[PDB]
């Protein structure tokens, strides 16, 4: 099972590491994607995870979305996991850079709430722009079942333990 985690709440849990390693080494129920609205796996932890599929998740991402058409921002598709996960929740958090709203956040987390454990990025942080200190907050305020969050930048995992309430 998930290690070396400090535990924030009840049911959130945080480490320092790369979720793709983290992802290989645990083979999680369900790995949470930092998804766009057209799966477009190009940078962040969705290029990451994506790479790590040797493409895998994009050519399955692209069949999607010409079936379905694209996610809403706040919503999510559960798609195959590959060599990382059972399952991939892929969530689309509000890309703050590309001027979505912020208080979608918490509809985006809501999507955690329909799987009992998962492994998950901070949503939309990183690339997506908006602070990682809100999403946290935003996380333990939505989240009720288990989530198992991996934060890639050390300085970024110490000021968010350091300062989280
Ligand atoms: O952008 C990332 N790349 C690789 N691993 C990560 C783990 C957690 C959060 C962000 C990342």
């Amino acid at each position: 099972s998930f290690s070396g985690y400090l535990k924030l709440t009840d049911n959130v849990y945080i480490k320092n590491a790369d979720i793709v390693e983290e992802a290989k080494k645990v083979k999680p129920t369900v790995v949470v994607n930092a998804a766009n609205v057209y799966l477009k796996h190009g940078g962040g932890v969705a290029g990451a995870l994506n790479k790590a599929t040797n493409n895998a998740m994009q050519v399955e991402s692209d069949d999607y979305i010409a079936t379905n058409g694209p996610l809403k921002v706040g919503g999510s598709c559960v798609l195959s996991g590959h060599n990382l996960a059972k399952h991939c929740l892929h969530v689309v958090g509000p890309n703050v850079n590309k001027g979505e709203d912020i208080q979608l956040l918490k509809s985006a987390y809501e999507n955690f709430n329909q799987h009992e454990v998962l492994l998950a990025p901070l949503l939309s942080a990183g690339i997506f722009g908006a602070d990682p200190i809100h999403s946290l907050r935003v996380c333990v305020d939505t989240v009720r079942t288990n989530v198992y969050l991996a934060v890639f930048d050390k300085n970024l995992y110490d000021k968010l333990v350091s300062s989280f309430l």
